[PDB]
C-alpha cells in the first residue's frame, strides 16, 4: 500500500529555533457523552478538577465522525473530512501526524486503549508506546484488577522533553476513559462517588441507576487525567508555548430505546453515540485563541486544530474551521 497524499504543500511559518517551541498534549478520549459533562448541563459534578482550572474551553456542540474506535480514530488525524473519509483505506492516506512529522515535529502517542488504529504505522514504531502493560505504565497495581491507569501515561514525559530540547512536540495520550462495558473497571476507588454501581457485563440486566453510577465515576477518572495533564503541560510552560485538547472518539448508549454501548452504524446511529466532549486548554502566552464554546463543530476540526498550533498551513484544511482561530 502506497502512501497517497494530501499536504505535501504544508509549510512552517515559523521554526523553534526562531521563536519558542511549542509542546502540546492531545488527549484522544475513549466513550465520554456530551451530555454527561457537567459544564454541558448534566445535574452531576462530573469534571470537579478540569473546572478549578482557568483557561479551560468547553465545545458544547461537537460531532464525532463515527460511532467505534475503528471508525472515528482515523478519521480524527485525516485530511479528508467526515463526509470523504473511508474508513477501509484510510491506512494509506497521509495522515496530519504524518505531516507534522515530516516538518519535523516531534510526535509520540501512548496507548492504554488499544492501538492507533493505523495512525501512526507510517511512522518508526519508537514512537508508539503500549501503556496497558507495566513494561510502560508505572500506575497499574491501584486497583483490585491491576488495570494500567491513563495517568500513567504521564510518568517520564520529562524525559521525553529533555530527548527533544528545544522542538516542537505533540503527544498524544490514547485514554482507556470510559470504555465500556465493565465501566467499574475503568477508575480506582479515589473516584467511586456514585454509588450502587453496575459490575455486570450484561448491561442490560443491570439496574439502569447502576450502570449510571458506573460511568459518572469513570468520568470522574477522566476528569483528573485530563487535570493532571494541563498540571505536567503547566511545569514546562516557561521554555514552552503549551496547550491540551481532548476529544472523544465517540459516546454512549445508557439503555435509550434499549440501545448499549456504541458502534452502530452511522446510518441509524442515535444522538448519544455521535455526541462528545471537546475541551481546549492553552497557556496564555501562546497566543492561541478558542472559538466559541459553542461553534458548530465535528472531528473534522481536529487536523486543521492541530495544524495551526504549530504554525503550518495547508492547501487541503485552508477554508477549514478549527477549535482555535
Ligand atoms: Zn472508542
Amino acid at each position: 500500500g502506497s502512501t497517497i497524499y494530501h499536504a505535501k504543500d504544508a509549510v512552517q511559518a515559523t521554526k523553534p529555533d526562531m521563536r519558542k517551541p511549542r509542546l502540546v498534549v492531545f488527549v484522544v478520549g475513549e466513550t465520554a457523552r456530551a451530555d454527561h459533562v457537567s459544564f454541558n448541563g448534566y445535574e452531576r459534578d462530573t469534571f470537579p478538577q478540569l473546572a478549578k482550572i482557568d483557561g479551560v474551553t468547553n465545545f458544547s456542540n461537537v460531532t464525532s465522525c463515527g460511532t467505534s474506535t475503528a471508525y472515528s480514530v482515523p478519521c480524527m488525524f485525516s485530511y479528508l473530512g467526515a463526509d470523504e473519509y473511508d474508513v477501509d483505506t484510510a491506512k494509506y492516506q497521509e495522515n496530519v501526524l504524518d505531516t507534522l512529522d515530516r516538518l519535523g515535529v516531534s510526535i509520540l502517542w501512548r496507548d492504554n486503549n488499544s492501538d492507533s488504529k493505523g495512525v501512526m504505522d507510517k511512522l518508526p514504531k519508537a514512537q508508539f508506546a503500549d501503556y496497558k502493560s507495566a513494561t510502560n505504565n508505572a500506575i497499574c497495581n491501584t486497583n483490585p484488577y491491576n488495570e494500567c491507569r491513563d495517568v500513567g501515561m504521564l510518568v517520564g514525559l520529562d524525559d521525553f522533553v529533555a530527548a527533544n530540547n528545544g522542538k516542537d512536540m505533540l503527544i498524544m495520550l490514547h485514554q482507556m476513559g470510559n470504555h465500556g462495558p465493565a465501566y467499574f473497571k475503568r477508575y480506582d476507588e479515589k473516584f467511586a462517588k456514585f454509588t450502587p454501581v453496575c459490575e455486570g457485563n450484561e448491561l442490560a440486566k443491570c439496574e439502569h441507576q447502576s450502570l449510571i453510577n458506573a460511568y459518572d465515576n469513570a468520568l470522574l477518572a477522566t476528569d483528573d487525567f485530563i487535570a493532571q495533564s494541563i498540571q505536567w503541560l503547566q511545569t514546562h510552560s516557561n521554555a514552552y508555548d503549551v496547550s491540551m485538547l481532548y476529544v472523544s472518539d465517540h459516546g454512549e448508549s445508557l439503555g435509550e430505546n434499549g440501545v448499549y454501548l456504541h458502534g452502530m452504524p452511522n446510518a441509524f446511529a442515535p444522538k448519544e453515540q455521535r455526541s462528545v466532549p471537546a475541551f481546549f486548554w492553552t497557556d496564555k502566552q501562546t497566543g492561541i485563541t478558542p472559538m466559541a464554546t459553542d461553534t458548530v463543530l465535528t472531528h473534522d476540526a481536529i487536523t486543521p486544530t492541530l495544524l495551526k498550533l504549530f504554525d503550518v498551513t495547508a492547501d487541503k484544511v485552508k477554508d477549514r474551521t478549527a477549535f482555535i482561530r
